[PDB]
């Protein structure tokens, strides 16, 4: 267990939810560390919704597509990844969309 080091904080892309109510976030799909990746935790906050505490994906998830969120008003989302020996450091973004005006 020792020579282990804990995996690398997970990737992220921003990758607008031009599907509304939603947003795609990429994850680690390898062994950052000294073993893979077992689980992924994923909370996130809105203005209008509360901080949910984990969205479950399995080591083999090469995203996580995050949904129940506000998309006309600002969010945050936190993941992070937990390898069989430790976790990963946290990565974050905030994020807001349907902000059109005219002009």
């Amino acid at each position: 267990m020792q020579p282990v080091r804990e995996p690398s904080a997970p990737k992220l892309e921003g990758q607008m939810g031009e599907d509304g109510n939603s947003i795609k976030v990429n994850l680690i799909k390898q062994d950052d560390g000294g073993s893979p990746i077992r689980h992924y935790l994923v909370r996130y906050r809105a203005l209008s919704s509360e901080w949910k505490p984990e969205i479950r994906l399995p080591s083999g998830s090469d995203h996580v597509m995050l949904k129940s969120l506000d998309w006309n008003a600002e969010y945050e989302v936190y993941v992070v990844a937990e390898n069989q020996q430790g976790k990963s450091k946290a990565a974050h973004f905030v994020f807001r969309t349907h902000h059109h005006h005219h002009h």
